[PDB]
């Protein structure tokens, strides 16, 4: 069918994108960056975030597939060595599919802009002191000081939210999980100091105290917001899909990338 | 119905028990501790703890409600003052029932031996170090030296799983928890650090690699076990049941038992 | 001798710093906010490192003593209702003095330039990726990928350093600690996890990879720097002097703020 | 002068024994393990601590050198390589000698014993809960609940220390260092959670609230003790001496360990 491959930009990459472009030449396949329903990363798991934002809108109608030319991604976890088995068994279809749940971050201000997250979302200041209310299901949790706060999804535990204390999650389990960043506890100031793992409907909201301007990141981007009024968390009504070929278990993938490979 | 009491033995708890005996006694309903559908415990979570372990078996057939005499409980969430209101719509049935995952332990020699738990099940060593190897879906995770490990329920996360670095979970998700205890980390041992979330279905394998005695604990009982071959959990297919009178959300009861009260 | 008051600037801490500079007019006491041999913060710890760093050139020639008007301050440790008893003491004189290690930071460019401490000192990113190597008495000692490092004072540990995970260190140690922020440690990347404790004449310098900016914060301020070759750390030979009036043990002090007052 | 050798026991060890002890029978050398002026410990830091803990009444009168059969340890820190090396310079004497700091343990009853800690030593309960009081230059800083608590020394951070999550403390610096082992906190249990670093002549005291029984560890060592009143924690005015034939730096020798070598 309609496929495209995006590239990081090096010779490695670019050199076997137009080798697997050459290779699908030889089937029933058309490339096509516009409505593609095959997306190919080719590079680090830096690369496949950047090809899931770009097609965001038409998540339901792609299955994403990543190489790591360089080490071993999450998402890019696949060999160049593997690059002609993997055009043929795309090209043939009749692949198996695989679902991650996704982060869905609603900022309001005095309109309002919803963004999609593959790994997480993160709140800091935007200079001063970070202060916010943190409101889950509209009841008050608990009021944070400290350097900001990081919403993960599963698949996303293993990245910022690892950094942070928080736990792995298999991606089967529809969640997501907030974590502290250098939170101020005294005897009156109280946070709940543990990572906490939230289900899906479950709507976990910041609202600001004193300043309305913060540092919210999705992903690689990060943006400065000006006078919000309210960040609101929830597990996403969209999965993102992917093309499954083998067997490569999420909990084998923690351990090439953490224990040893 | 069927239903039986137990207490701290304390005044306030005894006292307590007999004064909802006695309003139990102007309804349809019969004290039986051999096979109630109803079991009442009062106290605090330890108490709590021995009601369900008492009647594990029967798990299916009985909606469990807890009052605390003390502090505020996880499952010890109801006030003294409320004894009165919950022996009129005990008796008059009709309640809602809500259910928690619970974990599933089983212990081999060389026969074997399965338990249940609503908090956690820990490992550690009998006397010398802890060395296990971690096996996640018959794949070699890791080798753990250290203090020991817990494997905890939802429920269960906001106890021992607290104090170690694990996350809060709501207790919707079906799903076990894994911490370490002080495990060495050096250029030689290496551990994933970070607590690990399993869903249903996953077996988690502790199997020994010098000595095969462990002391294992399962929620308030420890026992030395000897001659072990393998420790395994997963998600139990059983959960416990509780009468459900009001909303009292899992978040609010986090809040008040760590933020304030 | 020669003295000065400053205040936080609300009412409380106007019309006391008034009321106290009227109780000093009746002893042989000038004011004079140019060449002060006593510096009195009224307010909170914030005030009192605004007046230490706008003394830090005359250190030696000065004792220094805090009033909190709010909550208990670790500098702002004495209470408004002894601001009499405090006039009638430090206008006799004769009273003891206590000394607190300081660190000493140095950011070199292709000059350079110096900065004292009270608290801590913050390296991070200008927006990318934070990379430092870091070297500590001039063999390299880890390659640091996260969100930055702190180093703090001993009186330090009890502010930013205590949020990151680092200890309590008692201020009569004339020593520097080093606090890792949100390292990302896989199995191609590697940091030391651990807070480091440094002794007087250890030298850590920080020494970037790729980009040059850094975001280099000093107690309360926090100036992007351009073009940065090393920051160099060490504990200052100048330090802090206060005046004693009566015994209030750092440990009653941390006991007083972070478990009960 | 007066010399000895201790060995781990297997081949390896018992063999590199053997060959020092014929080489240094070329030299005015005499093998005595009852009154020796040098200790050659061969084979890992288990077997270091053994021989400090062999002589630890004649502690002024030693100095200690450790070789690593296996991995590099932060005692035994000399190659097998280096044997024929060792043997020579310290035939020859006149070797420079560094001295590492040790805790001392008080532990009285209802009389009272003392034992010297190279590395740390730890109080855990007999089975039950442990809850002590803590207590801080007689003063009561906290009412710990938890797994236990570790004492370690400057030397010793890098062992238990470590998994407990204290700072690394360069040895130079006097002091000894508190960590916590899995403490409960919540609206009405409170510890500090930090580490804590304690100077010379600080006492820490642990003192029971309930079970006077306690398993207490120093070094490799650990035993029920029975009726306990009171444990006692400072810094030694003993220390331990090195022989000191070449520089292998102390932060070189953590980086070694836990970076890479
Ligand atoms: N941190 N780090 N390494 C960068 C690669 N990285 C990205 Br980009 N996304 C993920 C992810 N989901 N899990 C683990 N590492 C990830
Ligand atoms: N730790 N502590 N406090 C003892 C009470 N405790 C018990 Br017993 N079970 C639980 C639980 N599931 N969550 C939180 N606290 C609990
Ligand atoms: N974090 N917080 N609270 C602000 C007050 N704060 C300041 Br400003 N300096 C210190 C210090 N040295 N120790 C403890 N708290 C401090
Ligand atoms: N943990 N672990 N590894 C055992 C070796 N070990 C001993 Br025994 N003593 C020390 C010490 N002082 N520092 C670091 N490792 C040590």
């Amino acid at each position: 069918m309609k496929y495209m491959i995006t590239s990081k930009g090096d010779e490695k990459s670019d050199l076997l994108r137009l080798n697997m472009i050459a290779g699908f030449g030889e089937y029933d396949m058309e490339y096509d960056d516009v409505e593609p329903e095959i997306v190919i990363s080719i590079g680090g798991d830096g690369t496949f975030l950047s090809a899931f934002h770009q097609y965001e809108e038409r998540l339901d109608e792609i299955a994403f597939i990543g190489i790591h030319t360089g080490h071993l991604g999450f998402y890019a976890d696949w060999r160049p060595a593997e690059a002609d088995k993997l055009v043929k068994l795309l090209a043939k279809g009749e692949y198996q599919k695989v679902s991650y749940p996704l982060l869905k971050t609603t900022v309001k201000y005095g309109k309002e802009a919803t963004y999609l997250a593959l790994n997480e979302s993160t709140v800091k200041s935007s200079g001063g002191p970070f202060v916010v209310d943190v409101v889950i299901n509209d009841i008050h949790f608990e009021r944070f000081r400290g350097d900001g706060l990081c919403m993960s999804t599963p698949s996303g535990t293993t990245a910022y939210n690892k950094s942070l204390g928080g736990a792995l999650m298999h991606p089967s389990i529809e969640a997501m999980q907030l974590t502290e960043m250098a939170s101020i506890n005294n005897r009156v100031y109280r946070t709940i100091g543990s990572p906490l793992v939230f289900p899906k409907h479950h709507v976990v909201s910041l609202q600001p105290v004193n300043d309305k301007d913060f540092q919210i990141s999705v992903d690689h981007l990060s943006i400065l917001h000006r006078d919000v009024q309210e960040i609101r968390y929830e597990v996403s009504a969209k999965k993102i899909h992917f093309a499954r070929f083998r067997s490569f278990p999420f909990w084998r993938r923690v351990h090439d990338s953490f224990i040893e490979d």
